[PDB]
């Protein structure tokens, strides 16, 4: 049967993990395409030569700043998704130590066999406390979902619902959508496949505030213009939708606020005492991604104003800059939104919960 496992919040990063083995957690990376761990002393690394089919799937999406040397053991190369930071590592086998699922509550203990890159203990620098390492969800071999479809024999198709405080859910390997009460219409939109990235892409065709659209230049939004991401708890925006998608929000919010000095990496930022508050979190103009399929991926407050500080909340747009996606959503626009992630159909499902509920304690 697919795998659930609880996912928090870790309230100093916040980053989200799930429990691994002995007390350990591994951070939920959706753009990382290894599940990679420090290990034991003496950990033995798998017998796996560099020209193997499985040392291939290690090395397919090369992390930034590392090698892949010539091919005799196998090499991968652990990335840490929020300093980018990576490292040499044997391919080790280990256990993802869980519970079964039928739907969304526990059935059996499950131990399930995995392979995992065995990193140096420098590589946890910026993770959260507690956590041992990564669990990449991307759409590559060696990524938990894949890893648990083969062992389970289940599907290459995983949900998330993020919390944003209490334990939310992963389920790794498919089944019906549980929850029907919310999630029976579930809307789904095209898993588009990029050359060269293992990371979830999708289609975004519009922005919208409020009522009115947001102009952007030609050609700006287009196919896979949209990843999806969790080591940031805010979106990430191409200046040529950050500048017409924070201008539209910025005077929305006037017309309806006092702006206070930024905080970084944030750009623009309001004293929260003169910000009201409605059922989808601070009242600040709703925002609309109209994605292929014809339905909206919706941000309320609770997705578009981060907390930074007591008397300080900043919007959750952030201007990409150096060195391409038009947006990347992060964890607090993915909070509180049944996802389903499905490798086999090649699409997201995308349920954003009720006001009174949320994925915390669900």
């Amino acid at each position: 049967l697919p795998v659930l496992a609880p996912v928090t919040k870790d309230p100093a990063t916040s980053l989200y993990t799930i429990p691994f083995h002995d007390g350990a957690s591994l951070v939920l990376d959706v753009a990382g395409p290894l599940v990679w761990s420090t290990c034991d002393g003496g950990q033995p690394p798998a017998e796996i030569p560099c020209s193997s089919p499985t040392c291939l799937l290690a090395n397919a999406y090369p992390a930034p700043g590392c090698p892949a040397p010539s091919c005799k053991p196998c090499t991968a190369y652990p990335y840490n998704p929020v300093s980018g930071a990576c490292a040499a590592g044997s391919l080790s086998h280990t256990r993802f130590v869980a519970n079964t699922t039928d739907g969304s509550k526990p059935v059996s203990k499950v131990n399930v066999g995995v392979l995992a890159a065995c990193a140096p203990s420098k590589l946890l620098a910026s993770l959260p406390r507690g956590s041992t390492g990564v669990a990449g969800l991307a759409n590559s071999g060696l990524a938990l979902p894949a890893q648990v479809a083969s062992a389970q024999k289940v599907a290459n198709r995983f949900l998330l619902c993020l919390p944003t405080g209490g334990p939310g859910v992963a389920i790794f390997g498919g089944g019906p959508v549980p929850w029907p009460q919310f999630t029976q219409s579930m809307p789904y939109t095209p898993l588009v496949t990029k050359g060269g990235s293992p990371a979830h892409y999708i289609s975004a065709r519009s922005i919208v505030v409020g009522d009115t659209r947001v102009p952007v230049p030609e050609g700006a939004l287009a196919t896979g213009g949209v990843m999806l991401s969790t080591r940031l708890p805010y979106v990430l925006l191409r200046p040529d939708v950050y500048r017409p998608l924070m201008d539209a929000f910025t005077k929305a919010l006037a017309a309806q606020a006092r702006a206070v000095e930024a905080v970084a990496p944030f750009g623009v930022c309001y004293d929260t005492k003169t910000l009201g508050n409605n059922l989808g979190g601070y009242a600040v103009p709703n925002v609309q991604l109209g994605l292929d399929g014809g339905s909206d991926w919706t941000m309320t407050g609770k997705n578009s104003m981060v907390d930074v500080k007591q008397g300080t909340a900043c919007v959750a747009f952030v201007e990409m800059k150096g060195v391409a996606p038009a947006v990347i959503l992060g964890g607090a626009q993915m909070e509180d939104f049944v996802l389903d992630f499905d490798m086999e159909k090649k699409r997201l499902g995308f349920s954003r919960l009720p006001h009174f509920t949320g994925c915390g304690g669900l």
